[PDB]
């Protein structure tokens, strides 16, 4: 694991605790009200497998707390009309995504929805990569590949095959919703792992400026308090790759 | 103003909403349990403006809904050892400051806090300059400078002087309670539009992500569905500059 074990426990904890939703009643109203208060929510590919080519039977959404399953399949458009739509095309809150290629379509061609205002984790891994390698890989990393790689997951994490066929039974299974709930767990986390990630010299240059003065004995310290609208000495230096 | 009417309305609330906590109380403990909930707090630097030769009469922080003010001086020591002193050197939640150099100094000398963690707003402007303009620029902004220049506020929306007599008197005023919180309202969205604006290829690989089947006709869209190990094609051309 590269997360803590406590964190790992927490999330853990908010895989099990997984809200469904299949009318639009109060806890409907209560979930979207709840998206609506956070700066980023996560979105799972899970039910958009076939883009265009097939209506999503389940939205699975979730805040860094709370995890909310939707039954589109069940609700159909009225989902969207009440409180989703806004939430998926609107500014904020911003959607975690990981490869949001299909989702998008999915959304569009089937829903009337032009999702916008994403941060995608597929393409953080790319930049991630690019980076360090100077080129792009040939290839992208599966979520479950990112999950090991950024966090220190095991590789079996995301159940990556969901059956067509009892994905759009009813009563929807609990294992069913179970695995969506542990496939978009982690999800949130990811994403603030690989936008710190992305922001190497960023966070060199937040270091010089922690230890600037702080490190510094007395006179050197109150030198520079006197100059404090000038870059550090070692920023130029510290910040460069 | 180039931020939205609304948020600007709810920021303008909180800053009205501050909680002030002047004793270790059921009060004290509820804060520290909020500021524990979030990936982000954020710091002011309100009450560190000697560094190490003066100690804070006050320590400011905020949540993205709600902002505190923890009268140092008469809580002394023990605000940080009943959880500030962990909030601030461990490294979730990360802390936002506008440019922490004589807090990272007071907070250590003065108090015995190891700052850890920081989102430095002020760093923030210097990298987005530098991609920008290819060299750093020869002064860094004032947090005053950097809400005008992100966020489209007016320039005197900080109060950069508070009254050293005042801040150290008792009971401490409102008027230098509303200025604390005035002055830490708009940095938890300063350094979301900051985060953002650091990562411009990223963004565009993002919207490279959103259309890339979804835009397609129906044929390119389900040739693309059985590539999905690929980069989309122009993926490169998006994310170079
Ligand atoms: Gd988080
Ligand atoms: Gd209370
Ligand atoms: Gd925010």
């Amino acid at each position: 694991l590269k997360i803590s074990q406590t964190k790992y426990e927490e999330i853990l904890k908010i895989s099990k605790k997984y809200i469904f939703i299949n009318q639009v009643d109060k806890s409907f109203h209560e979930a979207v009200d709840d998206l609506n208060q956070q700066d980023f929510i996560a979105v799972s590919g899970d039910g958009a497998n076939m883009g265009r080519k097939c209506k999503m039977p389940f939205l699975v959404l979730s805040t860094d707390h709370q995890i909310y399953i939707f039954d589109i399949q069940v609700m159909q458009y009225h989902a969207f009309e009440s409180g989703l739509k806004k939430i998926l095309e609107g500014d904020s809150p911003r959607k975690i995504a990981h490869d949001c290629r299909k989702l998008s379509d999915c959304l569009y061609h089937k829903h009337n929805v032009k999702l916008k205002s994403v941060f995608d984790t597929q393409v953080g891994d790319l930049i991630i990569t690019k980076n360090k390698k100077v080129t792009l890989p040939n290839k992208v990393k599966s979520l479950g590949e990112c999950l090991t790689n950024y966090l220190g997951l095991q590789q079996n994490t995301i159940d990556e095959k969901l059956d067509i066929v009892q994905s759009t039974e009813r009563p929807l299974s609990v294992k069913i919703k179970d695995s969506l709930a542990r496939n978009i767990a982690f999800l949130h986390h990811l994403s603030e792992v690989i936008n710190e990630e992305m922001q190497l010299p960023f966070y060199r240059g937040v270091e010089c400026y922690i230890e600037n003065i702080r490190s510094s004995d007395d006179f050197k310290a109150w030198e520079l308090c006197g100059k404090l609208n000038q870059i550090p000495k070692e920023f130029r230096n510290a910040i460069d790759y």
